[PDB]
DNA sequence: TGTGAGCGCTCACAATT
DNA sequence: AATTGTGAGCGCTCACA
């Protein structure tokens, strides 16, 4: 037994209705009236039901969010900012986390979004550009924000710029001198694992350098730190590197370090991300800057404007920037 | 103007009570009238509105959750697991996260995940025992389940044996020989914080040894590290530290090595955690695992018993390794 | 395999002064 | 021209021609 509309109607003496028009802090209620009605609800805790109000035909903001593993990082710090801009614009927000592998798990978690009647739906999981659009085709009458997909996929979408990020991890290196260097990529079946070692590729190309090893990880400490070794045993050994994350970035680092030369000097090496972490690494990390809050912030307003179908159309790209530290000098 | 079961009424050529069973599988195989009802819904993609079920009173399990920021370690991967757990059990879980310091935010995050009508609440924020009461209280006719009080807090609750982990890091670090030993904490506002610190006071004074000092961290790893530093640069040098997570752990790491001295050997190091990071460390961190994974799964199981009535009230401890590594 | 309830609200607005 | 009370029904599930 829960305390309904009704009970703070018969405990006040007035009708149903003269409840919600105060619950709705809407207008004409002689102000004093008022004072029966906000005495009432306190005196009996009266929280009122949002299914019931939802269903009723409340206009409140509800997004939905398909999101990777809460686990990870960076999905984590994203889902956070999310979360924070709603309740800052009185939006409430639920969230379905794709743990499973593949476009079908992706499509589930759109559809039980989609089941609690969201007004539109973050999609936050990495989706080829066929699988991204088959997605959006499901978001039914609802706007889809897209924040794990390419560029070149046609549909709307956030994410940072991985052009510039590579640009000025590449561009660093190689003004520093450098022309034997390593990709360190995410893991292929990321989206934006894939781009970032694109990036690299175009501005390298574009340098005329190829890099003498690249393998793959997955986004791990461990395994930056086993691919790290792979490489330097098999006798490779760059003067640099590019890593696609902080954490695999720090494995690099201990393998580097394990192995008997220095970090910066010996071999050095330029991180993805700019995590809190990171600048106490040892040495503190020079990494490519992406602001988490900011994509969550953003994320947010579109998808609302969006809603509202205010012509915000497509992709957008957020800037990084390089955070010059200590593992890349001299 | 969605699909509705009225929708499916007279395309499929039936009633709303038809397609009900349809979709909730509850009774009867209902003849080859079902492949009629089945290529019916999926051809204009009817999904069941989840808020008209639940007002109507389906028997849905609805778990809320009210967590620190998302954005610290701990929190992120607790939910992470609370969220996984309750999918594996086909209950959907809301959560609802306190920015703002204090109880009476708290309270207000328990208040609009009450309109959500969950069916009992986890609440993983730090709350000292008066305001876990408090809290606890405003749960009108749901139980809660706290996870970031203390164990001598009268209410319900999981936490990690903070006991046994702070006995792991002092009963260690002493039959490595050590004397000079120092402390970093948590945020003093963090109930696991203060848990933990009180745990390494009871152990190393149960080893007749008093800690050279003691200063307060945020978890963050650059406190851990200028906190580190400014009490070497004080002249405080301890030949271990005992540290609240791995992550100033790093940061004490990097403040010993940046100082002129061999992290280990000249100074030891304990974090709590075991982060997957920490593995990788320069040198890798000796740590205390503390299964994340665990605690967000016990605690769905436990929330779940909770609100059928199955008595098991009171307080629970989570166990805790010592990950020997390479930095003792 | 159908019909007539009611869950807690918000919207029309019609009814009270 | 101030107010408030009263009539739908939003979508679905429950118990029984
Ligand atoms: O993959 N992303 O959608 C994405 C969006 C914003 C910033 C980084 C990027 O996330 C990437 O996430 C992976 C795990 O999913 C790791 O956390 C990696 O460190 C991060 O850069
Ligand atoms: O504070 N806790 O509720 C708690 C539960 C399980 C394990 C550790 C402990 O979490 C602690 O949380 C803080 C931030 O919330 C840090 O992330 C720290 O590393 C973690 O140990």
């Amino acid at each position: 037994k829960p305390v309904t509309l009704y009970d703070v109607a018969e405990y006040a003496g007035v009708s149903y209705q003269t409840v919600s028009r105060v619950v709705n802090q809407a207008s004409h209620v002689s102000a004093k009236t008022r004072e029966k009605v906000e005495a009432a609800m306190a005196e009996l805790n009266y929280i009122p039901n949002r299914v019931a109000q939802q269903l009723a035909g409340k206009q409140l903001l509800l997004i939905g969010v398909a999101t990777s593993s809460l686990a990870l990082h960076a999905p984590s710090q994203i889902v956070a900012a999310i979360k924070s801009r709603a309740d800052q614009l009185g939006a409430s927000v639920v969230v379905s986390m794709v743990e499973r592998s593949g476009v079908e798990a992706c499509k589930a978690a759109v559809h039980n979004l989609l089941a609690q009647r969201v007004s539109g739906l973050i999609i936050n999981y990495p989706l080829d550009d066929q699988d991204a659009i088959a997605v959006e085709a499901a978001c039914t009458n609802v706007p889809a924000l897209f924040l794990d997909v390419s560029d070149q996929t046609p549909i709307n979408s956030i994410i940072f710029s991985h052009e510039d990020g590579t640009r000025l991890g590449v561009e660093h290196l190689v003004a520093l001198g450098h022309q034997q260097i390593a990709l360190l990529a995410g893991p292929l079946s990321s989206v934006s694992a894939r781009l970032r070692l694109a990036g690299w590729h175009k501005y390298l190309t574009r340098n005329q350098i190829q890099p003498i090893a690249e393998r793959e990880g997955d986004w791990s400490a461990m395994s930056g730190f086993q691919q790290t070794m792979q490489m330097l045993n098999e006798g490779i050994v760059p003067t640099a590197m590019l890593v696609a994350n902080d954490q695999m970035a720090l494995g690099a680092m201990r393998a580097i370090t394990e192995s008997g030369l220095r970090v910066g000097a010996d071999i050095s090496v330029v991180g993805y991300d700019d995590t809190e972490d990171s600048s106490c690494y040892i040495p503190p990390l020079t990494t490519i800057k992406q602001d988490f809050r900011l994509l969550g912030q953003t994320s947010v307003d579109r998808l609302l404007q969006l809603s509202q179908g205010q012509a915000v159309k497509g992709n957008q790209l957020l800037p990084v920037s390089l955070v010059k530290r200590k593992t890349t000098l001299a």
